[PDB]
């Protein structure tokens, strides 16, 4: 499927490249186009200004679902506008929120269902993490793993996502969360910047600053396993790459492209 | 070729670990032990402080040596107390202030014939980044290089060496400079920890955090030749080390030991 998936706080009041390209892949329409505020406990200033930048940028049919308790989540209407639309974008908040109101109901499978047609699903912030199968959950001293991880929707299927990438800790805690499955690629995206997942499994860089890929394939060896709460984390051979607007990866040989 | 690189805030108060290992390196002050504080606009203070620390630590023979002239590094009285001491300790401060004031005199070359018969070298803050061929310079935006480099002593001739490396941006100024020439070893030193280099080209991690080691080798790609000032680094294959207390590395083969 199709992904874009965002760092935070991206620009809603300029030029909004990453959130035109969003409505450019959902058509600017043509069928419904779906703002999910379910992270948020504000969910009624979140979805007026994700519905007027979305209005700014062209697209007319925007329904905002208010989807806050699990019996929202498992309302038929909901199932159908989401497996209808042209797209879906969910807003920032808590990622545990997501997941223990959208998880085992209705409107999960109607994501689901939408992302295997080729809906475009995006996200930002609390809505960029839920999109890999285990997340990363928002206490980060730093060298060392205080990390807390949860299962997430699982569209990305080997991959954890962090987002505001430029935040103290968030490297290190990326690196533990690799350390501790290098199965897993590390995505960090910085604030204003995502990336925009195709299909054939590569992905390009769109905004402001760049996203940190952490592969751990390469790892020789590391402690995390033996590792105290208060102890430092050693880790030897990580293989970073560091991609701003105008490349992209390949995600099935873990290859750095330039576009 | 003795070297003890320390990242600066080293504990001056409680177990001192660092220090201590550079108490016993120095035999104690059989031979006289000498404090360096060109680096500092604070020689007193900051001279008087590592006097009683080291004093406390048992090294009976100790000098403070307040350089801070040309005049005062060109004299033979000064030569002669490096050359003849078992060890010489480097404090913080500016590194400007040490290459600009001792470089070309007297008291460089006498630090380097020390160095080369053996004699401890040891030098915290600016008195560890001045170690390398090429140092950075102290004056930060993120994804961005706006770094600064300038000759140093070159005791340690391929590695860059980047201190109080937990601060914000340390990470990507250090990784611009392994970029633009990946020949050189990026070391970023935490605070209160340290690297010990013994004469085999192989150095242990001293203290309470972690040693970032940043491999350029192993780098595919990079656009830092083409990059404007407010542009966004890219680098691909960039090989990353952590290494805290126990672990070391062999700079030859550039590969992580366990101690």
């Amino acid at each position: 499927g199709n992904l874009v998936i965002i760092g935070g706080a991206e620009d809603k009041k300029g030029e909004s490249k990453i959130l035109k390209k969003v409505a450019e892949i959902a058509g600017f329409g043509d069928m419904e186009f779906i703002v999910l505020t379910t992270a948020t406990e504000h969910p009624v200033e979140v979805g007026n200004e994700y519905l007027n930048v979305f209005q700014r940028l062209g697209i007319n049919n925007i329904e905002v679902l208010d989807i806050s308790t699990r019996e929202d989540a498992n309302n038929e209407e909901n199932y159908y506008k989401i497996v209808n639309s042209g797209g879906v974008f969910m807003t920032g908040g808590d990622q545990l929120r997501i997941t223990s109101i959208l998880g085992g109901t209705k409107v999960f499978n109607a994501l689901i269902e939408a992302y295997l047609k080729g809906v475009v699903i995006a996200g930002t912030s609390a809505g960029a993490s839920v999109m890999s199968n285990t997340m990363i959950v928002d206490n980060d001293p730093a060298r060392k793993c205080t990390l807390k991880m949860a299962s997430g929707l699982g569209l990305l299927e080997e991959a954890i996502i962090d987002q505001h990438f430029d935040q103290r800790g968030r490297f290190g805690r990326l690196l533990c969360g690799v350390a501790e499955n290098p199965h897993m690629l590390g995505i960090g995206i910085d604030e204003d910047t995502a990336i925009r997942v195709y299909p054939d499994a590569h992905f390009e860089v769109v905004g402001s600053y760049a996203v940190t890929i952490i592969d751990g394939k390469s790892i020789v060896s590391s402690n995390v396993s033996e590792l105290k709460p208060d102890e430092i984390l050693a880790i030897a051979n990580v293989t970073v790459h560091v991609l701003p607007e105008g490349y992209g990866f390949d995600m099935k040989r873990r290859e750095v492209l330039r576009l």
